[PDB]
Order: C-alpha cells, then sequence, then structure tokens
C-alpha cells in the first residue's frame, strides 16, 4: 500500500471511496466509517464510490446501502471491473443521474442464497426470514432501477449478467462513461 | 459373528429381527429384506423386531415403517436400551397389543431435523417439504397412540423422554415386560 | 449380511431386486447383472424391482433404464422410503400398470445438475451435452407419465416433491399400496 | 455381490462380461483374464462384453484392445449408460457387425490427455510419446469406423459426444438396440 | 520494503506502476488508485505501467483496462519477464506507439477459463456469459492490434506464446527495447 | 475376482501367470510363488507369463528375473499394454524365441531411480550401490538383447519408448503378434 | 531487520542490492525497483548486487536479467554462498570484468524444469514453449560465458556444479576475491 | 523487541552482532548486511560476532563464512550456549588470538548432511557434489585450527562434542572466558 | 504492548528485564541483548531480571546463565509465578544475597530431558553428551546452593517442587518477599 499519507487515504482527499471487495461486515463498517467521516467534512459535497465487488452479506451490504440513503451527501457510483449481488444494489442505489459503469465492466443481479439447518421449527422460522429479506432487495431494486416489483422478481431467480448498455436500459445505472 | 448359520442368521429361523444400530439406507434395506424374507416364509406367524436405536434418517425409517404395515405378518415390536426418533415410531408401529418395552428402556419422540443451502427459492421448497414431512410423522404417531394431532405436534417440538410406563400411558406400546 | 444364501440372494429366488442406495456405475452393474440373470432363468416372469434411492449418476441411471426396457420380463417397480432424480424415472419406468409406491414414500424429480471446469470452448461443449441430457429426461418423463414435454420442463426446473397419491395423479406410479 | 457362484460369475457362465468401471491396470486384468478363461472353455461361441466406463489409463485399453483382437471368439460390444474415451474405442474394437448401443446411452471420443514434471529434455520425451500415442488411436478409430484419418483427427481435438443414432453413422457401432 | 518513501511509492513520483503479481480485485484497486492518484497529480504527463503478470481475473483486469483507458494521461506499457492472457491485454492496451517489451521477455494470449456447478439451467446462463466475455476480450484485442476479429478468435483457442519480436508482428507492441 | 477356482487360479491350471501391477516386494513373491509352483507340477511345460506393468522396486524385479531364470520350465513372455523400466527387463528375460508383444503395447528402459537422505557419508555408500545396480541392469538387457553395453548404458540414460516393432529390432522382443 | 534507515536501506544509499532468496515475481519487482531507483539516483555510477540464491522462476529471472542490461549502470555481481540456475545467469549477466565470487561459493547451471496437465495438444504447445526458453537461456550463457552453444547445451543437461575457480575458467564470472 | 533503536539496533551502535538462530539464507543475508555496514562505519574497529546456533544450510554459512574473511574488520567470535555444525565453522572463522567461548558453551563439529532424490546420473553427481562440499568444509577446520586435513577428516565422521577448553586445545577457539 | 516507549522499553530504562516465557535461542538472544545493553550504559548499577518460566532449551539457558555472570553488573533475580527447570537455574545463578521469590510462586529443579534417533554409535554419543550436560547442571546448582553434588543428584532424579521458603531452605534463592 504506497505512500504520498497512503494511496487511499489521500484519494480519501478527494472524497474517493473504493470498494473493492466481497462485502463482510468488515468491509461495511469501513465504507460507512469513510461516508459519515466525508459527511462531517462537508455534507454538501458529491461522495465517489467505486464499485468492484462480486457481493457478499446482505446485511452487511444494507448497512452501507441505509448509510448511503441517510447521510446528506450525493454518493456518486461508479462500477469498474464487476458490481454482482449486493454490489449490484449498491451501484443502483447511488445518487439518481450520478451512476455510472465503465465501458467492459459488467453487472448481475440475483436473489439471496442461505444455509440453515436444526428442527423442522428453526427451518421454517428462516425459511421466513430469507423470504421477507427477498422481497426487501425486490422492493429496493424496483426503487432504483423503475422497473415494476414482478419483472424485477422474474429477473432474480436466476443469475442475470449485463453489460453497462444492457445495465443502462435496466435502469441500474444512468451512464456508461469511457473518457474522463 | 458367532456361528451354530451366523447367530442373527440363527435367530431369523426363530422369525427374530433386530434393529440395533442408526437407521439409514443400508440398516432399512437390512431390515426390509428379512420382513419381506419371514413374510414369504410363512405370512401367518408373528415376527419378533427388538429395536435398540437412537432413529436417523427419516426417509429410511419410513421404508421400514411401510413394509411392517404391508406385510401380511403381525410385527411384535420389543424396546431394549432405546427407541428414540425413528425408532420410536417403528415401536408404536408394532401390531396393535403387541408393542412391549422392557423395564429400563427409554423411548422418546421429537420433530425431525433438516439442512438446506442455496437458492431462497430453493430454500422455501426445502422448507415445505419438511413441513410436509413433520406432518406425516405426526399422523402416523396420532394413528398408533390413540393420541389427536395437534397434542402429538405440541408434544414433539422439543425431546419428550419417557420411561416404559409413561410410554404405555401414551400408547407407544401396550406392555412393560419384566420376566 | 443374514444367512439362509445371503437375504439378497434368497430373495433373488423370488425375482426381488432392491436398488436402496445412490446410484453410480457400481450399483447399476449390480443392478443390471441381477436383471440379466432373472430374465435368462424365466423370461416370461415378473420381476419386482423396490426402490429406495436418492437418484445419483445420469448415465449410470441411463444404463439400469435401458436394461429395463430391453428385456422380456416386465419389471414391477415399488416406491419404499423415497424415488428422487433418477430413482424417481426408475420408478415411473416400470411396465405400464406395475408402478407402486407404499404410502408415506416420496417422489422428486427435477432436472440434472453438472459441473465443468476449463476453456470457454470446453464449458460451451459440456453446456450443449448437459442440455441434450435435460432433454432426453424431459422426453423419457414424458413418455412414461403421458404429461406433455412443456409440462414436465416447467415442472423439473425446481426440486418437485410429491405424496404417493400426488404421484399417481402425475402419472409417475399406477398405484399407492397399503397392503 | 449377491449368491446364486456369485451374480458376475454366474453371467460368466453365458460367456458375460461387464466393463462397468473406469479403466486402470487392475480391471483390464480382470477382463484380460476374463477373455483369455471364455476363450479357452470354448473358441468358437460369442462373448459378450457390456461398456458402462468413462474410460481411464491408455496402456490398460490398450491390453483389453488387443486381448479382443488377439482372442478366436467374436467379442460382441453393447454400450450402457456410457463408452467415453477407451471405452468409446473398446465399443467400437466389437467383431464387425456385433457393436450394439442401448437407445439412452451416450458415446463419446477425444484425445489423450497427459501429466509429465521435470526437466525440458524428459518433458520433450514423453511429449513425443503422447503424440505417438494419440496418432496410434487416430489409426485404431479410423480402421473401426472406416472414417478418413483427417476427419478422425480433427473431431477428437475436444469432447466430441454422440447419441446412439450419431454414433452409428460415424461408425463406432452397427446397431442401437430396440 | 526497503526505504528512501518506500521503494515503490519513491518510483510513484517518477509516474511508475508495478504490476507485478497475478491480477485479483485487492491487485486491480492498487493499480487502479496509482493510475487515478497520478492523473490528479498530472492529468498531462505520460504514466510508466511496468507488467509482469501471468493474468488472473477477467473483470479485475478490465478494472485496470477501462482505467487506463478512461484517464487523461498516456499510459506507457513495458513487459518484462512476462505478459500472459490479462497480462497481454493490459500490455496492448497501452498508448498507442508507446507499448514496450523487454528483449527476453514472453507475451502469450488464450481464451478466458471459467468453472460452474449446479442445475444445467444455471451452467448454460454461465456458458453465455463466458461466450459473452470471450467474444469482448477478442474486440479488445482485435481493436489494439488491428488484427482482424476471426485471426484473434483463430489464435486464442489455445496458449499463443509469442518472443517480443512476433509480439511487434502482431501487433501487440510497437518496439523490443534492449538499453 | 470372478469363481469357476477363482479366475486367476483358472488360467495358473493352463500354467498362465498374470503380472499386471507395479513390482513391490508383495507382487514379487505371488509371482515367484507361481513360478515355484507351476515347476513343480512340470518341470518340461511352458509358462506363459503376461506382462502390463509400469515396473516398480529393482530388487523385488530381480527376485523374478533369477527366479525365471533358475527353473527348468521355459518361461514365454507376453506384452500387453505396456512393460515398462523393470516390466521390459523381465519382458526381454524370457526363454529365447519365446518373447512376444501385442501389436499396440509399449515397451520403455530407463536408468533406475532412488532416493538417499543422510550423512554425506552414507550418501557415497549409496550412491556407489545405485551405481552396482545400475551396471547390473545394463548387463542383464545386453545380454538378452545381444546390444552392446555402450549402446544399452547410451539409450537408458533418458526415457527410452518403443512400439512393439522397434522393441523386437532393439532385441528386447522376437516376436509382434497379431491373431 | 535492524534500525540505522532499516540495514538493507542503508546498504542501498552505497548502491549496494542484496538478492538472497529463491526468484519468484514478488523478488523480480524488488530488485528490479532497486535497480530503476539506484539508475534515477545516478546514471553513471556501478550499483553492486550480491547474489546468494538457488535460483527459481525463468521469467522472473529474465524480468532481473533484461533490467540489469537495459539500465545504463554497470551492475558488478558477486557470488555468496551460491548462484544456481537463474542465480547463475545473473552472476554471469553483470558488466565485463565486474563479475566476483568469494572463495568458498558455489555456481552452478542447469536447463529448465516445467509442468504441464491436459490435452495433447496442450502438451505439445508447452513442450515447444520450454524447447525456445531452453535454447533462450542457452544464447544468454553462450554471450556472457563466450562458451559455444553447443558446449553449453552438453553441459546444462545435468546439474553442472562449478567451484568459483572452475566458474572463472568456464567465463561465468572474471575474478575470485578473497579479501 | 524492546526500544531505547530497538535493542539489536542499540548493540550494533557498540559493533555488536548476535547470530542467535539456525543458518537460513534469510539469516545469511541479515549477518552479511550487519557485517557490511560495520565494514562501513568503520574498516578498522573489531566487530563482536556472537554465536548461539545448531548450525543449517552449508551455502548460507559459507555466505556469512567470505564475508568474515573479505572484510577489513577483525571479526572477534563469541560462543555462548552452543556452536555446532555451522556455527562451530563461523566460531573457528574468527581473527586469529580473537576466538572466544563462555565457560558452559558446548561446541560440536560434523560432516554436512544432504537428501537427493532422481535418476542414478543425478544422485551420482549430488555425491559428487556433497563429497566437494565436505572436503571444502575439512580445508576451513584445518586451516583455522591447525590440525592436518586428515584429523579433521576423520575428527567430523560422526558427531564430536567438546567443551571449551576441550575446543581451545583443539584449536577451534584462543581463549574461554568466566568474568 | 502499551505506550509511554513500549511498556518492557520503559522498564528496561529502571533496569528491569522480564524472562515471562518459555526459554528458547529467541529469548536467550532478547536476554543477553538486554544484560549486554544495561551493563554498557552503567557496569556498577544491579539489574533486576522477574523470572516467571518453565524452563526449556539447556543451551538456551545456559547463554543466559553464562552472561549473568560474565557482565559486571549484579544480577538481582525475582521469582514470579514459577521458576522452573532451566528457571530454578537462573533464579539460583542471581548475585549472592539478592535471589528472590514472591511468597505464592514455585520452584521446580530436574534433570534434562533429550530425543536422539539413528544408528547405535550416534545413539551412544548422543547418551554421552546428555551425561556431561546433567553433570554439568549439577555442578552448577552446587555451586549457587552450596548443596553436596550427590544430594544435587538425587533430588533431580524426578520432578522436586519447592514452595519459596523450601527453596530459601534448599539455597536456591536468599529470600522470600513479605511483609
Ligand atoms: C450477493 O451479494 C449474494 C451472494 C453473495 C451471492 C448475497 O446477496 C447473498 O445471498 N449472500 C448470502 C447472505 O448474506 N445470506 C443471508 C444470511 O447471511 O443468512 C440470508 C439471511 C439472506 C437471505 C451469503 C452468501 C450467506
Ligand atoms: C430421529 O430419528 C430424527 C433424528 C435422527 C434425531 C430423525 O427423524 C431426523 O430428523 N432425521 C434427519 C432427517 O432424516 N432429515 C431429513 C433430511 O434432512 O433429509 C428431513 C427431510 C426430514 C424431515 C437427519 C437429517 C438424519
Ligand atoms: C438425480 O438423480 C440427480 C442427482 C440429484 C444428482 C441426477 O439426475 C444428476 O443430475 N446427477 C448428476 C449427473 O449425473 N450429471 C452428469 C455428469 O456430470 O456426469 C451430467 C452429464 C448429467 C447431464 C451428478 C450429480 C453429477
Ligand atoms: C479416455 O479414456 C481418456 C480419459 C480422459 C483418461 C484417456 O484416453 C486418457 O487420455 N488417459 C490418460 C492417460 O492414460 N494418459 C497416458 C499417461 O500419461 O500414461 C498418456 C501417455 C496417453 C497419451 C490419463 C489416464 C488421464
Ligand atoms: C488470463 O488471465 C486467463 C487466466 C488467468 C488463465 C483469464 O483470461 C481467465 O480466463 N481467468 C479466469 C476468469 O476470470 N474467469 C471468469 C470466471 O470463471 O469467473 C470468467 C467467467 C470471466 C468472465 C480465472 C481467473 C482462471
Ligand atoms: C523401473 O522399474 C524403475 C521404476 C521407474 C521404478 C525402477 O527400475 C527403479 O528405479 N525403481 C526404484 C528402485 O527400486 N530403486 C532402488 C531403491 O531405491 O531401492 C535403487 C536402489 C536401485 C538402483 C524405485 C522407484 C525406488
Ligand atoms: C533455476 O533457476 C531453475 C529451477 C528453479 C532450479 C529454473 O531455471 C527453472 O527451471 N524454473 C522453473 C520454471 O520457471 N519453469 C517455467 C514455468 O514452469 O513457468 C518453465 C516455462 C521454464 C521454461 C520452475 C522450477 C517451475
Ligand atoms: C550443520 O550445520 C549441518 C546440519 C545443519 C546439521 C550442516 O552443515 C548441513 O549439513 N546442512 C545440510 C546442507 O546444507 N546440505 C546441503 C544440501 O543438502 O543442499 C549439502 C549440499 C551440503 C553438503 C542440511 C541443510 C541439513
Ligand atoms: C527445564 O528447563 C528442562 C525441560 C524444559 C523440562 C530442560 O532443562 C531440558 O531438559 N530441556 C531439553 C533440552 O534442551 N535438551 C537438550 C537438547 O536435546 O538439545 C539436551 C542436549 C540437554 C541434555 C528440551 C527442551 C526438552
Amino acid at each position: 500500500v504506497p505512500i504520498v499519507y497512503d494511496i487511499y487515504s489521500r484519494l480519501l482527499q478527494d472524497r474517493i471511496v473504493l470498494l473493492g471487495s466481497p462485502i463482510d461486515d468488515h468491509v461495511a463498517n469501513l465504507i460507512v466509517a469513510q461516508l459519515l467521516f466525508l459527511e462531517s467534512q462537508d455534507p454538501d459535497k458529491d461522495i465517489y464510490l467505486y464499485i468492484n465487488s462480486p457481493g457478499g452479506s446482505v446485511t452487511a451490504g444494507l448497512a452501507i446501502y441505509d448509510t448511503m440513503q441517510y447521510i446528506k451527501p450525493d454518493v456518486v457510483t461508479i462500477c469498474m471491473g464487476q458490481a454482482a449481488s449486493m454490489g449490484a444494489i449498491l451501484l443502483a442505489a447511488g445518487a439518481p443521474g450520478k451512476r455510472y459503469a465503465l465501458p467492459h465492466s459488467r453487472i448481475m443481479i440475483h436473489q439471496p442464497l442461505g444455509g440453515i439447518q436444526g428442527q423442522a421449527t428453526d427451518i421454517i422460522i428462516h425459511a421466513e426470514e430469507i423470504k421477507r429479506i427477498k422481497e426487501m432487495l425486490i422492493d429496493i431494486l424496483a426503487k432504483h432501477t423503475g422497473q415494476p416489483k414482478d419483472k424485477i422478481a422474474n429477473d432474480i431467480e436466476r443469475d442475470y449478467f449485463m453489460s453497462p448498455y444492457e445495465a443502462k436500459d435496466y435502469g441500474l445505472i444512468d451512464k456508461v462513461i469511457e473518457k474522463r
């Protein structure tokens, strides 16, 4: 990790945040901390969240999602490499009109996965909870894309891969950017 | 395994079957084979099924259960050591009036357990199937015990351990035998 | 494995074959050998194939399937415990009118699964192959059930669990037998 | 394994041999032993070789191949489930006109695979040997199928899967049994 | 890692970036961060990207590729040791006329690799995706080399190794540099 | 292992011995026992030694070699699949004029391999022993092929693979047999 | 790693670089970064590269080799402990007249090693690539030693160990230094 | 590692170097770096090398050995705990008259150990190399002890343990120090 | 490790050294470094060595022991928790009249342990060395305690555990710290 301030700390001074890993509680804490820090520095200036993530923990993802919606600054989202699963939800959740993808990035949406062991009663309790979480993710995708809930629900049953041009047509991003 | 015929083959001549292990497909296949064999040897004479089992696979247990009900012979059940989970269901599934427990044996009933990984759609499908299998086990226990389904349903939510005299009172066996 | 002749061989004299494990090449060879043997003993007398299997290898399952169709004897199928995946296909593949399930067994049909690693060219070749295998399994289920291909195709996309009475309505079995 | 004689020993009396596993040296010795035994019992009567194999060792497969060609009895081959890689070569190597597939079996041919670690000199020696083995397998397929060598060579570059009716058209079997 | 500023940070002052590892998401983030930092220091001055990489993740590689194309500064690419797979794409993607290789380096291009397990439907979906990715990599190579798409497609079916002089003839680099 | 006598015992009655595995002490003892048994049955009648072996332990191989030379009966050698390393030595060691290869078999000769760890003194002692063993294997090959020792020595420095016809020319076999 | 600057960073001030480990991509990057840094500090002053290495990756080694030939400063090479394999190539690659070995060091040259698994077509492509790499290493050794290519080729077939005085006679170093 | 400068860095100011671990390439590089640093700070003043080592890699040990002889400063050696194998060679290699052991330390000399797997040709090449290395270690011990090479050669065949007073009589140290 | 200087570095300013771990070569280097550092700061002022150790390597322990006797400063030893095996020897090796234990600490002395594998000759050589080491530890304990050698030898044959009061009466410490 090179020095100038480490390279990431230096980019943080330009209000750039990198989400460049699978999303777990550790990564969510780091992303939330940076968004809260940048809001306290200047609540009016745009934040630039670069996304290269295959996704990860739904609850960790929703910690970042609710923080992005709650803070005053607009969060600009930029997809490089890929925004898949929870990564795709965070890309789509950027400020309206300020959601970007680079031209050879890919976006993928799909339903959540789970694991549950134990008594039938407990399996049914956890099946109910994953159902509630799935409906929530459908609701979030519908709100940010403008797609009807029944189209989102049908499309995420299996892995749904999109080029940046397909993601733009879907409403997951506003623009494909090639050159500054 | 001692010889006379190995000891189990010798007891099979007196129409005695030993269910003395956890229930998997291998054990189910062997118990089913012995029941079908004894029926073909004599469809009229009682079979004696000794049960010492903590249970195991539900589908393996229900292969044995349906075979016990399907064959012509009455299947006498005898609990020694324990009949728990699926073992208790097989003990309760003996011919009416011919379900026995030795005095220091224990009987335990409980709801089934499971494990499912994958997409939410698949988890929900497998949760529906475990619900259907649980209802089936409640139906079987109600039928053989004379208890209502709603009482069985409430009683199997947690491990329900019984002495032989409590299992007799519950309707899981007909007699505690001492001598 | 008790002695009388081991228990399985003694039942083989009555033309009883047990498929009571996951299906791999080893199991298919054993089932095929018993089917070929019973045909050579008497080409005209029914064979009784008891099925308790979660399925397994598609090609191993189709070795059994084709042998069941090819030999002269009718193959009576009886589901005990479960007939899932390839097990369900073999249950459905019994002689018309002689496909049975015990009342607490479960039947499940679903699309084939696979694993492939390597170059994009090889992944596409193997994708084409699993597509061909899937279409063949839909055709086999359509033939034996009398269901239309598009209904089978829709139903097997996810795990499709049935009670014996639902399996009878679907056309996978002809009769639910209690006694 | 059931007792009647175990079931395989009983079917061996009817000149039935089951190749129902991946092919290694152990399996090749068992098949060769069964072929030599059946020849000594009766050099005139057909042998029935049922094949359900994903393949395995080339040299083990060629021990079975050469034994099939060498003995006096015709070896009838029957594909059930699958005949892939060396299994497909053994299927195609049955007595002309007596190579059969059950209708839901599958047949697959492909070039051989290898592994070699060590000095450049040794790697080059083993590459020359896999090249020689590959040309030999092409020659065997050409001989038994009647396909030109350059068509075989092109087709086995990648996994080449066939239904029984496609295998019959290719010349790997004579009849799909209905 | 020696100190003057660590050695890499000191070379970063001279607008030198080292890509000297397999490409995963962690490496891509570090390279992109260096490219965005250097652009913000001076959007008009060349960046020098040294490449010694066997490749790695296609999506991680394309994060770097797209960032290289997006920023204002020309990115000079220098191959040392090797540029294989995605390393060869990043080498070929340097500013026109400013793509270099040292004389004993090697360059290799090949089609992408994948791994997929599960239901036929999911295998087919992932086969479609790797096909799309393969066609995109062919398009990128054709663009930066000036080779027709059909020649690239033919050449990447198997590992295509080149000397620096063959790589220049192919259009992957502009000059072999010695001194 | 099928029954008639197991299949191998039945072939042993026709004086057929199968060497179809790597050569270790266990395999060597089995082959020697079969050779000693057949000699005691009839010291005048040929033995048929089928060889499909990648080789193995030099001392285990030389136990077989010396037994083949020592017994009264001619040992006919037949290569099927492969005779590599010690397998090729045993093939070459058959009675003169009675060494055969099937037409798609392969023969391979190479120098011995070893492992030694410990004090320099012990390493040098074991290096000397491996030198002595290698010289002995070159002498055996020269004796049975009629090749000069310096040609054998040059040829076995690396893996030397041969078709049956190359092996005939070399003097490792007498005839390639098709029917 | 003691502090003064850590000890290595303090020696880097005197233009001393330590290659004291097996050569991988990580090590190549660190050596290249030090060579480029020292060139930018002063393009005219000698660099001192101490080599204690058993070797490692050929491509990692050739990244260092090409960097050593490309930079303006003469690279003085000093062998301590050993320079084996790619280590020996880097020792020989120092500025003419400025290649040194300490008197109890050892130098070893040998041909490259590789590993390839997969289809025959892929094995042959990689066998061709390792042939090209071996011929390139022979070319580099011939250039820096003045030995004929055929003598190098013969000598590197097996591990070729040299004392410092033998390495000087071979043309791999210019001087053995004691005090 | 306590701070004042960590404790080792603080003692390095008083020209004290600690060799207190097994000797591998990493340790060799750290000791060589400290010796080269202290020479550049003051080429005339004594260096104090404390040795507590069971030894380790011969080539790593010889990198330190040759550096100790090559630099201008005298290297005082002090044995604490033990100086065994390569540790004993480095102890004996100190400046004449300036080799010390503490009174409860132990010194042990022995021949080198090795390990080689592969072809007979490779084993013989590596037996020759271990012989050459052993002769070189004998020459070094003979030079610093004043013992004849043949006496050293006989004494190192097995583990030769010495008290400090025995080591002094042998010529491995000059003085046993107490207070 | 808290900061003020880390906490250990801050106590080192008060000439406090903590031996709070099993004794290996790494721990000995650190303890020796701290003792040599404190001696160079002030050769006249006491050093306070706190000991909480179950012991460990004999040669590592004897490096600390000899350093404790060799330096000019008195080393005050304080037992806290335990001083077992080599820890007890170091506790007893403190400056006469300045060896302390806290009142709920424990002191244990025992003979050394060893592991040796290989040829009988090597086992006998290492058995002789272990005998010599044991005699040396007996001689060190007799010196510091004033006990006769034959009493020490008898007492250390098995684990000999002592309260601080028993250790004082034994002569291993001078004073139990109490209020
Ligand atoms: C995309 O990011 C998905 C996977 C990483 C591919 C992600 O959305 C997902 O499903 N994650 C799973 C998850 O967090 N599941 C939770 C759980 O932790 O149990 C369920 C409650 C969500 C319904 C991971 C893979 C467990
Ligand atoms: C008693 O026998 C129960 C346990 C063994 C204690 C038994 O009835 C049970 O729940 N077994 C479980 C089982 O068979 N579960 C299956 C499954 O996960 O496949 C469910 C479908 C049953 C509803 C365990 C898994 C053996
Ligand atoms: C039911 O029996 C399925 C089991 C649940 C696995 C079975 O039909 C199945 O899909 N089996 C898979 C299989 O045989 N796949 C083959 C194969 O990979 O060889 C594909 C070619 C089938 C199209 C097992 C689980 C791999
Ligand atoms: C079909 O049977 C192939 C299978 C995928 C194994 C088979 O023909 C194959 O290539 N087998 C491979 C093999 O035997 N390779 C040998 C060997 O390395 O000994 C080569 C020399 C053949 C060119 C192995 C068993 C995968
Ligand atoms: C070169 O860099 C190739 C490999 C490293 C040899 C690279 O192009 C490649 O194929 N990488 C592979 C990859 O990223 N595959 C993904 C995947 O399977 O997830 C494709 C789906 C990309 C769309 C892996 C890293 C071998
Ligand atoms: C052929 O059979 C060789 C095989 C590749 C193993 C064989 O001749 C060989 O070298 N075998 C090796 C062997 O027995 N080596 C002995 C030994 O170490 O005991 C040497 C002492 C004989 C020179 C096996 C692979 C170790
Ligand atoms: C000396 O440095 C050699 C060995 C490390 C002793 C070295 O030159 C060598 O052969 N390295 C091998 C190597 O890099 N092989 C590559 C590769 O596999 O990528 C071949 C292509 C070399 C032509 C290592 C040991 C794999
Ligand atoms: C003492 O230090 C010896 C051993 C560590 C006990 C040491 O001298 C020794 O023999 N080391 C050995 C070694 O370095 N061997 C090399 C090697 O195998 O490469 C030989 C070539 C040296 C003749 C090993 C590390 C124990
Ligand atoms: C107390 O400190 C003893 C053990 C830790 C309990 C200690 O004195 C001891 O015996 N340590 C042993 C040891 O160092 N043995 C050496 C050795 O093998 O190097 C012998 C040479 C000493 C006779 C080890 C730590 C068990």
